[PDB]
């Protein structure tokens, strides 16, 4: 009562007259400081147990790592095959040369497969959130201006 | 993890070096009977791949866990870290009303 708020307001003004103090706007609402990939994002599905019968299945020309592995070099060589250029007998001699190759590559990509997925969905996260820590550096910058007076 | 898992006695049996073994006989078997092959060339380049598969067993059978599982611990984290941007956001209001 009695005016007591606008004496404050009177005495704030003229007080701390002359120097600028405007804050920052910055919309932390927006899209750009949230994660995008929501619930519907890979991120959110069931990681599922590597097992044997992904690297590799007894079938030949299955699902498996290896099993794609020789399919896809055996298409290359029988791509050259019907261009009349290497017989029957050549074609399975190189095929059989690259069994050793194709089985130590699949053990190391499947491996590896996933790991690289998921060190680029932390960096990511991490892009993100520093973006939103960055609002509250420019806020700081002007408390620290404020502080030294 | 047991050896049992990564071998068995028999041949073609659920170990992990068993099914490079019968993967491997399956392959060199579709070109058998496709008559490009001898018996006895087949079995040579079978029995070439046996230190092969075994060496792969070991090293594929180890990490075969280890992978799944750090997989795991960054899908925490990433959830963890999105629970984490709403303080940021609410610490943000904060600072500016400290200024103040």
């Amino acid at each position: 009562s009695c005016g007591a708020e606008l004496e404050a307001n009177a005495l704030l003004t003229a007080l701390v007259a002359g120097e600028d103090f405007t804050l920052p706007d910055i919309d932390m609402s927006g899209s750009e400081y949230d994660i995008p990939g929501g619930i519907n994002s890979p991120i959110y599905a069931e990681i599922e147990k590597i097992t044997t019968e992904q690297l590799t299945t007894r079938e030949v020309g299955g699902s498996g790592v290896f099993d794609a592995l020789m399919q896809s070099a055996s298409n290359h060589l029988l791509a050259e095959f019907k261009n009349n250029r290497i017989t029957g007998g050549d074609y399975v001699k190189a095929y059989i040369a690259t069994m050793e190759a194709c089985m130590a590559n699949a053990v190391q990509f499947l491996t590896t497969k996933d790991q690289a997925y998921w060190n680029a969905v932390t960096a990511q996260v991490a892009a993100i959130t520093a973006r939103a820590n960055l609002g509250i550096i420019k806020a700081n910058f002007v408390t620290a201006k404020i502080q030294a007076l």
